[PDB]
């Protein structure tokens, strides 16, 4: 199935469902991407910190070599991790991502998190204790380096992730800004419906990409008492009606809000199921019901970074 597009401010077309790759093992992610491309996926969400981009790259190159897909029809997103915000490190980190992915360009390159981390060998540099150690460079510094990539044709568009509206304002207000973000990739699902942030982003011509749309049940820190979207009986009730799965309803929820969504799986049958979401529709009542489930609950609150200056989640939205 071909996912529907969401038009970006650049007029590029971003497929509304993509494949997530956080936690996808080296040993499984290459097959996951191959299965996804065969099943009609064109958008793949990647990151340097996921430490699996080289296997994603192998999958894409092989599919292009087998004439299963053309590069112009793929939509590949990656992200700049916050230990690489210093000018020279932006370029080096990008170059490693691009080399690993075996691509000539990225469709979108995101600021992964706004709050900067100390540069050095460690991906997760620690206080003592282990709250995050902050960095010298800020996301505004990083953005300027990222703009170079767009000028040089290495990236078609920039975006942000885990930004509050205040942080988007800071960016949009930056003197000498060359490129505006095309998306804000944030956690979004029926327990964190992001009404105000989505309103704000859309009002600025910025799309929203919903991460952890199934509640990230495989996040390492899940506790059995934590909210569970996939086992929510009211979600299951609405799925059963449609003869669909819970997952499919959780994905379709975003589509109907014109929000891009990136469910992760390495299980072939689930990869295929998760893009089977364009032949049913949730009713207005069903959408209103699911919207009403908001709990302000984050699977990814990253509280160890909450003392850093640009920690995003102290703002209302
Ligand atoms: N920008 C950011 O800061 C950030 C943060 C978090 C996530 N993300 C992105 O968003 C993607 C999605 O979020 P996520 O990985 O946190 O979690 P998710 O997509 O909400 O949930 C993934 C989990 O759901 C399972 N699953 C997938 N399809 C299913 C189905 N149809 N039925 C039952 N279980 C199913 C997967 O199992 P199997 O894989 O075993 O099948 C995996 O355990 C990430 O992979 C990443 O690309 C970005
Ligand atoms: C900005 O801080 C982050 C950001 C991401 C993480 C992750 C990752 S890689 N994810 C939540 C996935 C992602 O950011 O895409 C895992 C553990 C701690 C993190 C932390 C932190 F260590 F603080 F808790």
């Amino acid at each position: 199935h071909m996912a529907t597009f969401v038009e970006l401010s650049t007029k590029a077309k971003m497929p509304i469902v993509g494949l997530g790759t956080w936690k996808s093992p080296l040993g499984k992610v290459k097959e996951a991407v191959k299965v996804a491309i065969d099943a009609g996926y064109r958008h793949i969400d990647c990151a340097y910190v996921y430490q699996n981009e080289h296997e994603v790259g192998e999958a894409i190159q092989e599919k292009i070599q087998e004439k299963a897909v053309k590069r112009e029809d793929l939509f590949i997103v990656s992200k700049l991790w916050p230990t690489f915000f210093e000018r020279p490190l932006v370029r080096k980190a990008f170059e490693k991502t691009l080399k690993d992915l075996k691509l000539s360009y990225l469709d979108v390159y995101l600021i992964h998190w706004p709050q900067g981390f100390k540069s050095g060998d460690d991906l997760f540099p620690k206080d003592d204790k282990g709250n995050a150690i902050g960095g010298k460079a800020t996301f505004l510094d990083a953005w300027e380096a990222m703009e170079e990539l767009v000028d040089e044709g290495l990236v078609k568009a920039l975006g942000v992730s885990n930004f509050s509206h205040f942080q988007i304002e800071k960016l949009l207000n930056k003197p000498g800004l060359k490129y505006k973000p095309v998306t804000n990739q944030v956690e979004c699902h029926p327990y964190l419906t992001q009404e105000k942030l989505i309103q704000y982003c859309h009002s600025k011509g910025i799309t929203v990409t919903a991460y952890s749309p199934l509640g990230s049940p495989d996040r390492p820190w899940a506790k059995p008492e934590d909210p569970s979207l996939l086992e929510d009986p009211k979600i299951k009730e609405i799925a059963a009606k449609h003869k669909k799965t819970a997952a499919q309803v959780l994905i379709r929820f975003h589509i109907q809000r014109n929000v891009i969504v990136i469910p992760k799986s390495v299980t072939p049958a689930r990869i295929v199921e998760n893009i089977q979401v364009f032949d049913f529709k949730l009713s207005d009542e069903e959408m209103a019901t699911i919207l009403s489930f908001n709990r302000n609950w984050r699977a990814c609150n990253v509280l160890q970074s909450s003392h850093l200056e640009d920690y995003p989640f102290n703002a209302e939205y």
